Parts: structure tokens; sequence; C-alpha cells
């Protein structure tokens, strides 16, 4: 409807109500991968927080080879308030509005989106293991 677009000039204080959506959407599972995800994004960082490099390694892992440029725009367009780069908090609530956003957009007969966000988290996964439970035994 209206939501909220300021801060309110109040900072703190607040910002439960971004965490309890996060949690309504993500379960305490879930949450745990998004963090493991989170650590991968931020290795390699040349600021410490996803950039040009960091997006534009995974592309090429795509096969995809975009122009600087293109990175930077795309950050600067899903940046909250256009800083260039996407902190933590930013980046928390950047994944949680895909999240929405791909369910929110889906009507029908869906069209060839560059990759799925399943196809990437299965990617990054890579081959099962479930080893870590069981470590004196091994069975595969
Ligand atoms: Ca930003």
């Amino acid at each position: 409807h209206h939501h909220h677009h300021h801060g309110g000039l109040v900072p703190r204080g607040s910002m439960d109500d971004i965490y309890k959506a996060a949690v309504e959407q993500l379960t305490e599972e879930q949450k745990n991968e998004f963090k493991a995800a989170f650590d991968i994004f931020v290795l390699g960082a040349e600021d410490g927080s996803i950039s040009t490099k960091e997006l534009g390694k995974v592309m090429r892992m795509l096969g995809q080879n975009p122009t600087p440029e293109e990175l930077q725009e795309m950050i600067d367009e899903v940046d909250e308030d256009g800083s260039g780069t996407v902190d933590f908090d930013e980046f928390l609530v950047m994944m949680v509005r895909c999240m929405k956003d791909d369910s929110e957009n889906l009507y029908f007969q869906g069209r060839r989106v560059r990759i799925s966000a399943d196809a990437m988290m299965q990617a990054l996964l890579g081959a099962r293991a479930k080893e870590s439970l069981d470590l004196r035994a091994h069975l595969k």
C-alpha cells in the first residue's frame, strides 16, 4: 500500500520488523545457510563487501562475461542508497527482497531468465555431503 520510505530520522530503536520478516520467510536452517553464502561472497572482497570482482567472479563461472560498467550499474540499481557498495545490512535485506520479489512475479508461464536462484544455490552446494554428521564412520 503505502509502506514506509523515510527512516523517520530515527536510527535504531527498531529494525526488529526487518528481522521478523526475514525469520518468517527464512527458517532457522535456512538462516544458517544464508550466513554460509555471505561468507563465500565476502571471500576475495576488496573492501570486505561484495564488489564488481566478486559479482563478476560468479558471472564468469556461469559462463557470462559482463563489462565492469554493467556490474557497477547493477549494484547502484539494487543499492538501497546508491552508495555503490552493499554492506551486511543492505545485503541481508537484498537477499530477502529477491526471495519475495521472485515469488510475487510469477503469474504463469515463466521465461528463460539468465539463471534460476535454485539452480545457483544447488551449484554452490555442488555434490551432496553429510559426512559431517559421521566422522569416525565413512559411508558413501
Ligand atoms: Ca548500498
